[PDB]
């Protein structure tokens, strides 16, 4: 679980409207619902409002997947 669901944003969004949120690329934005095919419900810097669906990615890769790669490996001392 009933939690908001975390998403990160694609692209910028600049709302028209009280109830449309606004963004940066790159922030974290919350989901609650989709009111409609396009647009989701949610909560971005303490306000609730809506912004489209396509412009946000919802946070589902495990950092399982992210163990990879020489910069991280070395980090962590894989190889000593």
């Amino acid at each position: 679980q009933g939690a908001l669901l975390p998403a990160k944003a694609v692209y910028d969004f600049k709302a028209q409207t009280s109830k449309e949120l606004s963004f940066k690329k790159g922030d974290t934005v919350y989901i609650l619902r989709k009111i409609d095919q396009n647009w989701y419900e949610g909560e971005h810097h303490g306000r609730v409002g809506i912004f489209p669906i396509s412009y946000v990615e919802k946070l589902t890769g495990s950092a399982a997947a992210l163990r990879t790669g020489e910069a991280y490996l070395r980090y962590v001392d894989a190889a000593a």
